[PDB]
């Protein structure tokens, strides 16, 4: 027998996300090394060493083992527990019901022990079947953490890519800001200028300078991040991290079919075996309403002298078959029933909170993604305006006919058109990255 | 008996908070339903269809069910525990002190077994007493998780009311600017005007572009918040969330008396419980530096031949009174009482923080309100100076009287003052979510 | 014997960090109290006050004497457990072996009980050695939340600093833009000026004036903030924290060498405590491979009538030695070491992730603090030009040779120049505080 409810998957519907039907995703197939496509080959040896170095994957790899060490010493229980004793009880005393004289006592053992529940209603059996739902659901975690880890290492490295970026960005519209301020430095030692000008130029070309120690500072946070993502000191990290450019797909993605996130996230998996384990714990409750049978024996050598031990003079076994049951004391058994009850009902809410979480983060990834796409095209043209009219204040203060503002706000809005642009850039790349997460790819 | 302390509530004093005789508050009532002052009916159904959904609630309820399910077995501790049983013990072996020959031994049994520590000292009634501590507790949390839940969906209602008034201010001013840009593209065509002014135009134009799907995004993605504290896939949301104006409250706030808030607030009430039970505790050590009385019995059948179970030949009963006492063992007793001791004193320092952390959060929801308020008047003023500085400075453009720039810099400021005013506005609305987060609210 | 792996720390090495040899940072000596260099005796006093007050540092050390207290449990495991007890078993049945009469049974007890597991392969001196293990690693977390606390402590303090001086900032900007406002006023009502120059200027006004709340606000929290570090009510705080200038550090700060940071460390060593504990539970899992050795004794009275119970007549003593071997059952003894050897590697992989995080923390904060002293060079620049520009083109306002947009632009730059150099000077602030964090100081 194994009484209590058998476990049935919950029968969750697929994720639809209409958004998918879109021109920017290609549902045929999806890249499970997602982060290839960036056709980067610093980034894909980052996450091979990654993979290799890092210790918080190797510390949920040894709970996975320690999951499984559990499990088998749980699978044990269903066979006899046989152990070898020898041992001896030596006294003098009274024997009650045998006489009221102080008399000499001495008995010696030395054989094997035995003691086994049978499993007749499955309470050891529901114990295997939760302890291997727990295994699975620590492998489940050892897979999700790789997701996640994958993502914020592909994450942090566009982000160093973008603070370079930004860097010689910032450094380019500082040359400017310097030819600039040359010229103004110009027409006031040629009498036509003004001071004015010159302390403008000098303050906006000071401002300039000053952002590109705040975006050095960002890079190098995020070169430290990788690091310890790898597994290594950042003094001593093994891949060169010299300014490229930042990766694109100029591909429409590889996301496959939508309905399959759910299937393939490792969260969700967990969650679901946790929901298994729990259900399994109420058949262990259950099987408490139900007799217990045990078998305990003895098989060796007894006698009141040492030296017969071990002779078949003092041969001896023993057999205790015994069953018990809870006559009165189901109250006890009850109250363990209905908090395992309560334990698989959470259990379920807390499987359909991640299927939920997994939805919205789902649902967030290519909102954004579509979001950051028209944003981008905009900010693009903004970047191109804006230099054109810096440009145009360029030849037109050089010339006499117009004032400096003129060509102080044009040279203003160029460094931040270029810079916005720059960002949105970064922005893409992370919800790119941001998707292929919420999707639950590269455990695989 | 029962030994060790009894449990006496902290005297802690009320929270005064100065600021609330101030005019925007009314001490002499308190919504526990806060959020229906607001008068927004969407919201509304969006709170009640929250409390059914949400899976996070059914957690924390499942959470209670198998808190007060422990605390109805540690309750069955005090009664007798009776079993049924039937076993036998065969063997052949020598009998130490009675013969050297190996004997054949046959025992039967068939009858009640009995179990029962008497509660003299009141070791149970203090384990009964700690558990139905935890019991309130567990409560307690299901009630702050509910003042939580409800904050965080009424913020969130609120910044997406925010991304969509910015939205259409931004789509607004973004008419202006193409009207503007329309106007420098016709100067320039009559041979009056130039075209770094088209340029500058179409930039900023262009920037102002690139905050909209910013600001769409952004809703989208509170959106997706709300639908996951409903307990709704993102898809299925039940509740129509088409652009409506931001809520407002014209009446001062009922707050009612700010030195009930300790006593409304369940996290403090969850704290004062733990003490509760850590405090009882400290009674189960205690008890063990005292004797412990059990009492087993047997009421059945016992033989040497099985054919006789059942009879009254083989009715046999048993009674086994036991006194223990730790007569030099209470070094490890007395460890664990100054391990209880111990615990005690972390629960009452973990209360005092909650106690300090809820002062903390009212004392910072109010002191931003006020600065809130403050800070919105005088934005309401920048926003109508700027609407009139801008559309004289269109007028004066049109009649070649003044250069762009006056007529580009008084659109930037527009823009930027009217968003400015919306975040405020929004803010306020965060300010008062915060409020009566602060106060507990929600959970009656 | 003691069976199982003896520990031997990990042989890591020590910290470099290049930048070290640097100019702001002085290695031959390291100060413990670092905060006391900025010459605050204020900020000194929250310190003193906080370590007396803070109520997570009481939980902390209550749970320190908690694991003290199990540590001295388990050290009384080596000896015999000797106990104190008077029973009885009284009865009527039949004596299977004996007699198929149902005879009365009576038996009287009194006397110590001893019960001892002798430690001959090193069971329990490897638990002593895990619980030894644990109770250091719980001082040590108590000297970590000193480190944490005293450097957000610091930290906020800096914060509510530079809110105080953005404020006064502010202020004096306000003045300037009331001066100018006043101005663009005299010269529409002399009839040479124009309204559009009021409308910005009073535009310009509000803008300001809305950050004066704004910033009053985060000081009010920050305040809140600092109250409940020192274990205060918000309302009740003992130190006055009226403005006062933000402190600085005109000399290198005394680091010592970056090598010693992993030593000195507190979280780095709770780590290895860790893992020195598991070390010794693997230990204590490779024991049960091992024969177990035990020995119980009785020493009292013994009789079948009450009334004997007491005299010499019923004297009684008992001894009984037992050694058990699991002879089969090495499956599950097995299981229980594969088990523990997998938390020893989690535990040295967890300790290898606390050295990487530590090293991680390190790099980030020199590195950002030379970034920022970088980066304030050249905003004290700006600040210093936009100065001179403004009071240029207020100048050339007043006589009627300028437009007011030269004198609002250069208005609006004074603002955010020196603004942003106060939030510059805090940056510095909090990257000192970081530093001496990152390093370990101040639990000495």
């Amino acid at each position: 027998c194994t009484v209590g409810p058998d476990y049935r998957t919950p029968d969750t519907a697929a994720a639809k996300i209409d958004a998918t039907a879109s021109k920017p995703y290609d549902r045929s197939r999806f890249e499970s090394l997602w982060w290839k496509q960036f056709d980067d080959p610093t980034l894909n040896q980052l996450v091979e060493q990654s993979l290799s170095g890092n210790r918080d994957l190797r510390v949920a790899f040894a709970r996975l083992r320690a999951a499984r060490a559990l499990r088998d010493d749980v699978a044990n229980d269903r066979f006899p527990v046989v152990t070898s004793r020898a041992s001896a009880d030596i006294g003098k005393g009274q024997q009650p019901g045998v006489t009221e004289d102080r008399v000499n006592s001495e008995r010696y053992d030395l054989g094997l022990d035995s003691a086994w529940e049978l499993d007749l209603f499955g309470r050891i059996r529901r114990q295997l079947e939760s302890s291997d739902a727990l295994s699975e659901a620590a492998e489940a975690d050892l897979q999700q953490l790789q997701v996640s880890l994958i993502a914020e290492l592909v994450d942090a490295y566009g982000q160093l890519r973008g603070a370079q970026l930004r860097e010689k960005i910032a450094l380019s519209n500082l040359e400017n800001q310097k030819e600039s301020r040359q010229l103004t430095e110009q027409l006031r030692d040629a009498g036509v200028g003004a001071e004015l000008d010159v302390l403008r130029a000098d303050a906006r070309l000071a401002a300039t300078a000053a952002s590109v120690p705040q975006l050095q500072a960002e890079a190098e946070r995020a070169r430290h991040r990788i690091a310890t993502l790898l597994g290594q000191r950042p003094e001593e990290l093994t891949v060169d991290l010299s300014p490229r450019d930042l990766p694109a797909i100029t591909k429409a993605l590889p996301i496959g079919d939508p309905g399959e996130l759910l299937r393939r996230r490792p969260d969700i998996r967990a969650a679901e075996r946790r929901l298994a384990a729990s259900t399994a714990d109420v058949g262990v409750a259950t099987a408490d309403l139900f007799p217990r049978v045990s078998l305990s024996g003895f098989l060796g050598f007894t006698a009141g002298r040492g030296s017969q031990i071990g002779s078949s003079a003092a041969r001896a076994w023993s057999v205790g078959p015994s069953i018990s049951w809870a006559a009165f004391d189901l109250g006890s058994v009850r109250a363990r029933l209905r908090g395992a009850k309560a334990d698989a009902d959470a259990a379920l809410a807390s499987y359909e909170q991640q299927v939920l979480l997994a939805l919205e983060e789902s649902a967030n990834a290519f909102s954004d993604y579509g979001k950051r796409q028209e944003r981008l095209v905009s900010l693009v043209r903004q970047s191109e305006a804006s230099r054109a009219a810096a440009q145009q204040a360029a030849i037109r203060y050089r010339e006499g006919t117009t004032d400096f503002l003129v060509l102080l706000d044009a040279e203003r809005e160029q460094l931040s058109a270029e810079d916005a642009q720059a960002q949105a850039e970064v922005e893409l790349y992370r919800g790119i990255v941001a998707i292929y997460r919420s999707l639950g790819g590269g455990w695989q």
